C-alpha cells in the first residue's frame, strides 16, 4: 500500500525528498570533485547505502538512484530499493543533461531502460540548464507511464536561451510533466523566486501540476545568471555559505506556504538539512520523522545543561533570531562570480 | 606487525588520528545535541562502522572507541577493532572529565572505564576533555597502570586551565604522571590550539620532559571565542556551520602542527571525513604515501582540470585555494560574536 | 567672461559641482539633523562662506546656494556669490520639494523671487521625490530666462507615484529642463544605473538634454526603493559607508563615460571627495583644481615616506585594487532598511 | 579669570582637547598626506582659524597651535590665540619626535622659543614613539614654568624599545611632567587599555599625575604594535573605519570611568566627534557646548520627522545598541598589518 508520487502529492501530502547525495559522498571520500561520477555504487555499496539510510532516517519520503557502466547504474538502483523498503519511501529516477534531438533522446532512452528494468516509483528530469531540452527529456521519459517531473536549474532570469521561468514551466507541463520545478545553482530564496515565477506561469495558462524545490543549502547572495558554479569558492570553499538547520527550517516553511509540497534539497543538503525540512513540516503531516529522536524542537534539547545561556539557547527565538557569525573577519561577506 | 602508538612516534611517523565522532554523527541523525549519548553505537552499528570506516578512508591511523552503559561502550571497542582491523590503524581508548570532581571517588569512575577497556585490549589509552589538570594528572596516573601508552588532553587555551595553571605547566604535570604524549583538545580553532601546543613544547623543553605532542583541534574558525573556548559562543551548538573549516584551512593546520613538532595530527568536533583527508594529502610527502581516499581528490583541486570552463579549470592549482578569501554569504550577518559566558 | 552653465556644458566642458552642504555643515556643528535648516547663514556667515571655498578649492564650478525665511535665503546667495566670485564657479538656484499644483507653485514662485533678486546663474529642481511637481518646477523656474536642471532623488525602479526613470527624463526635458539627472537617496552606482536609463529614455524620444549626476557618497547596497534614509543607520550611523576619494575617483569615470557631464556629490560629499572628482576628470578638462597642490595623484605624495610599505602605497594600482577593511568585525556589512 | 589647565584638572573639571587638526585640514584640502606639513597657517589663515573655531564650538576646552619656517609656527600661534579668546579655551604648545641628546633638546628647545614668546597657555610632549626621547622632552620643556603634558603613541604592549606603558608613565612623571596620557596610533579602546596601565603603574609607585587620552577616531581591531599607520588603509583607506558620534560617546563615558579627565582625540576626530565627547560628559560638566544647539541629545533632535521608523531612531536605546552597517559586502571587516 505505498502511495505513488501522484497519488501523495494530489491528496496534498509533503513528498521530503532527500539532499544532495554525490555532495555528501564527496566529502566523506566516495565521490571525486570534478568527474562527480557514481562509482561508488559498486565500489562502495556499504557507504551509498548508509547514506541513503541516513536520509531515510532523516524524513526522505524519495530515494532517488545514485545514477563499468550500466552495472553501477543498476547496483544504484539495487540500493535505493533496498532502502526505500526500510520505510515510507519511493525509488526515484533520474537524467540529467546530456553533455542533436536524435541524439539527446537516444541517450536518453537507454537511461530510461535501466530505471524501468529496475521499476523506479517515479522519473525525474533534473540539471537542465535549456528548457528544449528538458522537454525532450519529459516527452521520452513519459513514455514509461511512470509520473514524470521536470526540474531545472534556472534562475529567476530564465533558461539560457532565455526562456523566462514561467514559460519553461508550461512548457514542461505541456510536455507531459506532472511536476515541475527547480534545483541546484542557487540558494532556497532565489530557488522560490524561481518557483514563484512558475507557479505564476501555469496559472497564467491554467496548466495545472505540482511544485518541487530541490534547492542549494549554500547560501549564495552573490551570485550571477550562472549559479553558484560561477563564484570563486566552488567546489571547495563553500563550507562558510552552507545553511544551518534554521535557514534550512525556514525554506521548509516558505516553500510550503509558496504552495510546493515536494519539498527537499541539493548539492550542500546533509541529513540534518532533510530532518529541520521534516521538523519545520511536522505539524502538517502529522509526523516527525524517525531522526527526531535524535533532536529537539528548536534547540529544545539543550534545555538541561549545566550553564544559564546554553540553557536558554533552547528555544524558536534564540535560534530563529540569533545572526550567527562567520568567525572570519579577514574575508568578505560576498564575492564576485568569476564568470 | 601493527606498530603501537610508541612505536610510530618515537620512529617519526605521523600517526593521524580521527575527526569529531560524537559530532559527525549528530549532523547524521544517530547522537542528540545536549546530551551528547552514544547510544547509536547498539541501536545504529551500520552508522557507527560506516563513519569508523570513512574516516579510516581519509587517513585516520586511530579508532578512537565510540564510548546498559558498560554494554554500549563494549559494542562501540567491537566496531572500532572490527574498522581498525582493516587498514594500518589502532584502537584507541578514551577517559574524559566527570560531571563531578574528590580524588577516591574520580579515581573510582576513571577505573571503572578503564576496566572494559581493558576487556577489549585498546592499543592505547587517551585522557581527553580536561579543564582541570588535578583530574587530568588523576586521568594518566589512573590510566598508565594498564601498561598501555597513555595520553593526555585538555581543552584549555593558551591562558591556562580554569584554575589558571598555565600550559606549560600542565605539559610538565602531564608528562611526569606518566603520560607518553600529551597536546590539546577541542573548544579552539586550530591556531589557538597550535599556540597552546607551542607553550607546551616550550613548557617540556624548560623542565627537559621529553614527550610526543598531540594536537586534536576544533574544525571551526573561533577568532572571538574567550578562556571558555567556543562552547559559549552564541551560536554553539546548532549556529556553527559558517565557521566550519574548509580542506584547505585543516591542510595549512597539518603543516603548521607539523613544523610546530606535533606528530598525532587530528582532529575535534566539526572534523569530517574530507578534513583527515586533507591532513593526510597536506603530510604525505613526509610519510611517503597518500590515503586511500585520495583516490577520490586531486591535490589542491587539480581534479578540476577536467571542467568545459577556463574559470573552473584554472580553478585547479596550489595558488587559487591556498590564497582564495572565500565568502561568508551571509552580508547581513557579522563575521564576530561576543562569548554569551 | 564667465561661461554659463549652458555655455560650458555645450561647449563639451565637464561642470563639477560642489558636494553634500547642508551634510558637511551638521558635522561642523552648524546645521542640526533632523530639520536640516540653514539657520547658519546668517547666524554663522565664516562657516559657510569657508565651506564654500573649500569646495571651491576642490574643484566645484557651481556655488549652490545654502537657501525671516527669505532674509536667510539673501544671505546664503550673498555668500554664494562673494565665494564664486573669487574662481571659476556659477552661482546656482535651488528649489526643492514642499511638504494642489496653484500652492505648490506659488511656494516655488515665492523661492524664485529672491534667486531672480540675486540673479543666480542658473536654477536646479532638486529632491523631488514625485515627478509631477518636478515638471512643475521646471515649468515655473524657466520663466526667468535661466537655465533650468532638474534632478530627483528616485532610483531604477522610477518614481513614488511609478513613473520609470526614463519617462521622468523625458517629461522633465520637455517641460523645458535643460539639464535632467539624479540627486541623493542612493550611492554612486544606483545613481548610474538610473542616470544610464534616462540617457536611454531621453534618446528614445529624440530629446536631447544635458546629463547630471549627484549621488550620495555613502555606500548603500543593502537599500530599497526608499534611497538611504530607511536603512536603519540613517543619519547618524553611516560614516561606514563612506565613499573613499578612490571610490568616487572611480563614480567620476563611470559617470563620464556614461555621458554626464555634470558631476558632482550629494549628502556625504566632502572637499576632498569633489577633489577625487576634480582629480580623476583633470586629463579631459585640461587642468587641476587648486587643492590638488596639497595632494598627489593616487597616492603619489607618499613616496615620501621612511617605511617601504607606505612607500608602495603610492601608486594607482595598490590604491584602486585595494579592498579597505570595515574595522568593525562585530557588525554586518549589510542591514535591512527599516521601511 | 581663565583657568590654567592644572587648575582646571587639580578642580576636578574635564578639559576636552580638540581632534585631528593636522588630518582634518587634509581632508579639507590644506594640508597634503605623507608631508603633513602645516603650511596652511600662512597660506590659509581663514580655513585654520574657522577649523579652530568649529573645534571650540564643539566644546574643545583647548586650541592646541598649528605647528617659510618659524613663521609659520608663529603665525599658527596667533590664530589659536585669537580663537582661544573668543570661549573658554586654552592655547595649548605640543613638541613631537624629531627625525643624541644634546641635538634632540637644541630641537625642542628652538621648538620652545617660539611658544615662549607667544605665551602658550601649557605645553605637549605627543608623537612619542620612544620614552628617552619623551623624557628628555617633558625636562626641556618644564623649564618653561609652564605645566606640560606627555603623550606616547605606544600601546599596551610598551615604547619601540620594549619600555612597559606603566614604566613609561612613571618615567614621565618623574621627568616633571604633570599630565600623561596617550595619543594617536591606536582606537580609543586599546588607547584605554594603555591610560589604565598608566594610571596602574603610576599608583605603584605614588606618582601622581593627571591622565590624558587623545585617541584615533578610527576602529582598529586588526593592528599590530606599529599602531594604525602599518594598516594597509592608511591613509586613504580609512573612511571605513571612522567612529561615530556614538562611539565616541562610549570612549568618552569609558576615559571618565577610567580616571581620565583631559579628554580628546587624534587623527580621524572632527567637530562632531568632539562635540560627541562634550555631550557625553555634560551631566558631570554642568553645561553642554556650543554646537549642542546645532543637535539633540542621542538623536533625540529626529522626534520631527514624518516617519514612523526615523521617528523612532531618536533614542538613546536606539542608537546605543544599533550594529551600523559597513555597506561594503565584497571587503573584509578585518586587515592584516602590512609591516
Amino acid at each position: 500500500a505505498k502511495k505513488g508520487i501522484l497519488e501523495r502529492l494530489n491528496a496534498g501530502e509533503i513528498v521530503i525528498g532527500d539532499g544532495g547525495f554525490v555532495f555528501a559522498l564527496e566529502k566523506r571520500g566516495y565521490v571525486k570533485a570534478g568527474p562527480w561520477t557514481p562509482e561508488a555504487a559498486v565500489e562502495h555499496p556499504e557507504a551509498v547505502r548508509q547514506l541513503h539510510r541516513e536520509f531515510l532516517r532523516a524524513g526522505s519520503n524519495v530515494m532517488q538512484t545514485f545514477t563499468s557502466g550500466q552495472e553501477v547504474n543498476e547496483a544504484a538502483c539495487d540500493i535505493a530499493r533496498q532502502v526505500a523498503d526500510e520505510g515510507d519511501a519511493l525509488v526515484a529516477g533520474g537524467v540529467s543533461q546530456t553533455p542533436s534531438e536524435t541524439e539527446v533522446k537516444k541517450v536518453f532512452l537507454q537511461q530510461l531502460e535501466v530505471f524501468m528494468k529496475k521499476n523506479v516509483d517515479f522519473l525525474i528530469a533534473e540539471y537542465f540548464e535549456h528548457v528544449e531540452e528538458a522537454v525532450w527529456a519529459v516527452e521520452t521519459l513519459i513514455a514509461s507511464g511512470k509520473p514524470v517531473a521536470a526540474t531545472m536549474c534556472i534562475g529567476p532570469e530564465g533558461d539560457l536561451h532565455g526562456v523566462p521561468p514561467g514559460e519553461c514551466a508550461v512548457r514542461l507541463v505541456k510536455a507531459g510533466a506532472s511536476i515541475i520545478g527547480v534545483n541546484c545553482h542557487f540558494d532556497p530564496t532565489i530557488s522560490l523566486k524561481t518557483v514563484k515565477l512558475m507557479k505564476e506561469g501555469l496559472e497564467a495558462a491554467r496548466l495545472k501540476a505540482h511544485l518541487m524545490s530541490q534547492p542549494l543549502a549554500y547560501h549564495t547572495p552573490d551570485c550571477n545568471k550562472q549559479g553558484f558554479i560561477d563564484l570563486p569558492e566552488f567546489p571547495f570553499g563553500l563550507e562558510p555559505r552552507v545553511a544551518t538547520r534554521w535557514d534550512i527550517q525556514k525554506y521548509a516553511r516558505e516553500a510550503y506556504n509558496l504552495g510546493v509540497r515536494y519539498i527537499g534539497g541539493c548539492c550542500g543538503f546533509e541529513p540534518y538539512h532533510i530532518r529541520a525540512i521534516a521538523e519545520e513540516l511536522a505539524p502538517e503531516r502529522g509526523f516527525l520523522p524517525p531522526a527526531s529522536e535524535k533532536h529537539g524542537s528548536w534547540g529544545s534539547g539543550l534545555d538541561m545543561h549545566t550553564k544559564p545561556w546554553v540553557r536558554a539557547r533552547a528555544r524558536k527565538e534564540y535560534w530563529e533570531n540569533l545572526r550567527i557569525a562567520s568567525g572570519r573577519p579577514y574575508n568578505p561577506s560576498m564575492s564576485k562570480p568569476d564568470g
